[PDB]
RNA sequence: GCCCGGAUGGUGGAAUCGGUAGACACAAGGGAUUAAAUCCCUCGGCGCGCGCUGUGCGGGUUCAAGUCCCGCUCCGGGUACCA
């Protein structure tokens, strides 16, 4: 050992010696017990940034916590690496995306190394190879053979001009990021998976997961959306089809004024014909962008259609009208308006001159006040008819019973969540194993035809896919004719759904899962992941396992035990426009800033010498270019420094805003903890301990040692706050570090004092602490050691802290005896002269008295 | 807009069940050795071995509120084709 510290002589050397002794490789072991560490897989970007190293840090902590408690714990690691990214970076920089992917997992495999996360090498996958998206492809046939596969149109942000699709990422401030023309809506017919049909399942089976947090779960119910309701059909006059709407509020059904259709419905495309000003209407609801956010910020507009509605219990002709909100893929693509008890619906009514009947009495029984705003609470009904005088539950009931009889009303469960739409039109995905025959009838791609490959060695125009514009490609032969299989792909979620299970048997080749090592490592026990992925990735995440459960290939009905969603690690990012509209990201490494009093950013300006709009903090991502790469600071300081410093910042589940202050703390940290490790080994092998037979002020560092330790195993293994956790062992250290170490009973507990901190620090900083152990003469590698235990015997207290109040205000602390009394501890509050001071002249009115803890004398 | 979070010294954060506000660190200033590194001292505000005040803003509950209740501002995550 030498007296300084130095990374770059241990980091790599203890790295390889993992690698040789193949330390985190596992097998299916009947004999230890088992624990299943995930963290949730990257996509391979280009190179690892904070966000990253907090996420596989966090996984890291647990993986080697557990293996110390004597676990057989499975930590795999892969790549999620088909996706868009690839096919703009491919093109820019004159490549395809197969080998601008595989390079960046090179890149990263290497820096992921460098940390020395202690993963399943073994068991490594790439998601974009053959070898796993052929099981999915298979999977998706005998989804659509069991009747949870269906075709439909829907709505995808269109160029014109290109005729190319877009995500929503890649529209920007109305127009398209690469030049200036309008994207419109277009209605395409796309795959989906009924994942309504487990809507049930998937809402009720969160009650069951008590290890989940609730912000996830609250978040996940609200996003299916369960709502009781009732459909009611209209006719109207002078068109021949009818109008079906949903409502939940069919006690308010009386005062319904009008209806509101989409600009895609055949009603309002037929009013079109002899209405002009509703047919321009109808062609400007084209600029309406495909995102739920734009569509409810926008200005609420419509037109008459012309046709009026029959109310059917009370006759009366209502307006159909044609708004941009309401749409043809969703629903009925028609909605009912009671402006008197909706507020969105008030808010349209007041605009455009329409009826705001009421028919819902406020809480006290008078008519309500609907001269500013609508009652949206439920009532007793007024003003409908035969319903008046019934409450909520009743007049609910009544109308849904005289719509049945009528035949034009049902009652019926829906859904905030629409199915998921997985056809993309991109060239780099797993391809959808459809065919189209000769004869015109869609069916799957057999069984001997998978996979489907994708080819790797092709050229992009950046405009169309080389699978849709080299029509030889298409062309199969399936039940004896000429075919052409479908040129989408996968939605790139269909990968990550399923990784978690392939990684039980990553080179199994008669299937998708070996359901013998599916069943030993399943379910998984923790799952650690950003709180972006809250709903749709982790929602997406425990359907699959329900279809996969359904299939008989595994025998849990959710996917994971536990979960951990750390918060995201934020930067300042920027932008400018460039010479033909296209926003550049410029990294806030690059860009000269100038701030406010308050710290914000007020100005803002690149090296070459352009005005940079400012966006905010925002995640950590390659798209808005803002990501800190941990390589420069693992080089400078060490992977162990980078790794203490991100669990030491914030508590896991926190949101993050990145700064490089703070770095230094750590590094200093570990150089004192080498220290004196490098001090009392120096000194040479110790005497055993005498536990009866030590000093007052040996007996009390004993204790802050056992009470470190129990309250390092809880924050670890129970709060999950290391930062707590790293606090409690910086605090111990400094103590250790005043303590005598003469004598053999002195050097015997620094002995047992160091062995326990080299152990509760090896989670976090595992280079450092293996060869500490080392140094220590500890048995065997670190890594395989046991996780120290609290002694009962050394953590009794003596003596406890009372606080001491007078109206509420603390005058003074006193130290007390464990057992003492109440009694006890008032006549030692009275003897504090600040306590005194404030008695004096008052009467003693109550007393509060937590045992132990604090008093609180309440004086007047 | 809607759903979910968050805000504590110059800075990141601690306070685990409503009971000590600022643990543990960073930055800064001062001193000690001799520039680096190391080690001490000081460090919420306003006026002293004291007093008041202080956890984003406005109310309220309580013996006691960073914590609970009612009303807000700002900032982040998702909002179904970024992953
Ligand atoms: C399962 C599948 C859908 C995962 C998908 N392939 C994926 O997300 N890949 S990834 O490379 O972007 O991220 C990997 C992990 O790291 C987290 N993370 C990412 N950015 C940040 C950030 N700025 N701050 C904090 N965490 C971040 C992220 O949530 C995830 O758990
Ligand atoms: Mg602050
Ligand atoms: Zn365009």
């Amino acid at each position: 050992m030498q007296e300084q510290y130095r990374p770059e002589e241990i980091e790599s050397k203890v790295q390889l010696h993992w690698d040789e002794k193949r330390t985190f490789e596992v097998t299916e072991d009947e004999s230890k017990e088992k624990y299943y560490c995930l963290s949730m897989l990257p996509y391979p970007s280009g190179r690892l940034h904070m966000g990253h190293v907090r996420n596989y840090t966090i996984g890291d902590v647990i993986a080697r916590y557990q293996r110390m408690l004597g676990k057989n714990v499975l930590q795999p690691i892969g790549w999620d690496a088909f996706g868009l990214p690839a096919e703009g970076a491919a093109v820019k920089n004159n490549t395809a995306p197969a080998p601008w992917t595989y390079d960046n997992i090179a890149y990263m495999k290497n820096q992921l190394k460098m940390l020395g996360f202690g993963y399943d090498w073994s068991r490594e996958l790439a998601t974009c190879t053959p070898e796993y998206y052929r099981w999915e492809q298979k999977f998706f046939t005998e989804l659509y053979k069991k009747g949870l596969v269906y075709k439909k149109t829907s709505a995808v942000n269109w160029c014109p001009n290109d005729q190319t699709v877009l995500a929503n990422e890649q529209v920007i401030d109305g127009c398209c990021w690469r030049c200036d023309t309008k994207v419109e809506r277009k209605e395409i017919p796309q795959w989906f998976i009924k994942i309504t049909a487990y809507a049930d399942e998937l809402l009720n089976d969160l009650d069951k997961l008590d290890h989940w947090p609730d912000t996830v779960k609250t978040m996940q119910r609200n996003w299916i959306g369960r709502s009781e309701g009732v459909e009611i059909t209209f006719n109207v006059n002078d068109y021949d089809n009818t109008l079906t709407v949903y409502t939940t509020r069919p006690d308010a059904f009386m005062g319904c004024t009008y209806l509101a259709v989409a600009a895609g419905h055949p009603l309002a495309q037929k009013a079109a014909e002899n209405n002009p000003e509703l047919a321009a209407f109808i062609d400007e609801c084209r600029n309406t962008k495909v995102a739920e956010a734009e569509m409810a910020t926008m200005e609420k507009k419509g037109v008459d259609t012309g046709f009026k509605a029959v109310h059917p219990l009370t006759g009366e002709e209502i307006p159909v009208w044609a708004a941009n909100f309401v749409l043809m893929e969703y629903g009925t693509g028609a909605v009912m308006a009671v402006p008197g008890h909706d507020q969105r619906d008030y808010e349209f009514a007041s605009k455009y001159g329409l009826n705001i009947k009421p028919v819902i009495l406020a809480a006290d029984g008078s008519e309500p006040d609907l001269s500013q705003q609508a009652l949206t609470e439920k009532g007793v009904l007024f003003n409908s008819g035969e319903f008046n005088g019934l409450d909520h539950e009743a007049a609910f009931n009544a109308i849904a019973d005289k719509l049945t009889a009528m035949g034009v009303g049902e009652r019926k469960v829906n859904y905030r969540l629409r199915d998921w739409g997985v056809s993309r039109q991109r060239y780099w995905g797993a391809p959808i194993p459809m065919v189209t025959l000769e004869d015109g009838t869609v069916m799957p791609t057999p069984d001997d035809q998978l996979p489907v490959i994708l080819p790797e060695d092709v050229v992009m125009d950046g405009i169309t896919s080389p699978i849709k514009a080299d029509p030889e490609w298409a062309k199969t032969t399936v039940n004896g004719m000429p075919a052409l299989r479908e040129t989408d792909t996968f939605d790139t979620f269909m990968e990550s759904s399923w990784y978690y299970a392939r990684y039980t048997c990553p080179q199994y080749k008669e299937g998708m899962l070996d359901s013998e090592a599916a069943n030993y490592w399943l379910p998984v026990d923790i799952y650690i992941g950003g709180i972006e992925h809250a709903i749709m990735h982790l929602l997406y995440f425990r359907f699959f396992h329900k279809l996969m459960r359904d299939a008989g290939m595994v025998n849990s009905d959710e996917p994971a035990k536990q979960l951990l969603c750390q918060g995201m690690v934020l930067a300042d990012a920027f932008y400018y426009v460039g010479e033909n509209g296209e926003r550049n990201w410029v990294s806030p490494v690059d860009a000269i800033v100038e701030r406010d009093e308050k710290g914000r950013i007020v100005k803002a300006k690149d090296a070459a010498g352009h005005e940079l709009v400012y966006t905010g903090m925002s995640k950590m991502s390659k798209s808005k270019n803002n990501g800190i790469d941990p390589q420069v600071m693992v080089e400078r300081y060490g992977a162990d420094t980078v790794r203490l410093f991100m669990m030491f910042a914030s508590p896991a589940d926190m949101t993050l805003e990145w700064q490089e202050s703070g770095v230094e703390g750590a590094n200093r940290f570990l150089k004192r903890v080498w220290k004196l490790v490098y001090e009392h080994t120096a000194k040479g092998d110790v005497a055993a301990l005498n536990v009866d037979a030590l000093t007052e002020n040996q007996k009390a560092l004993r204790r802050d040692v056992h009470k470190t330790i129990a309250k390092v195993t809880d924050d670890i293994g129970r709060r999950q706050t290391f930062n707590t956790a790293i606090a409690a062992i910086m605090e111990l250290m400094n103590k250790l570090a005043k303590a005598p170490t003469d004598g053999e009973q002195d050097r015997a507990l620094m002995q047992e004092a160091l062995l326990a901190v080299v152990r509760m620090l090896n989670p976090f900083t595992p280079h450092i602490c293996f060869t500490l152990w080392q140094e220590l003469k500890g048995e065997g590698d670190i890594d395989n050691a046991p996780w120290p235990v609290a002694d009962e015997k050394a953590m009794v207290e003596d003596s406890t802290l009372v606080v001491v109040q007078v109206n509420g205000k603390v005058r003074a602390k006193i130290t007390v005896p464990v057992d003492a009394t109440e009694e006890q501890v008032r006549e030692r509050a009275g003897q504090e002269h600040l306590v005194a001071k404030y008695l004096d002249g008052v009467t003693v009115r109550k007393v509060i008295y937590v045992p132990g803890k604090l008093l609180n004398l309440v004086v007047g």
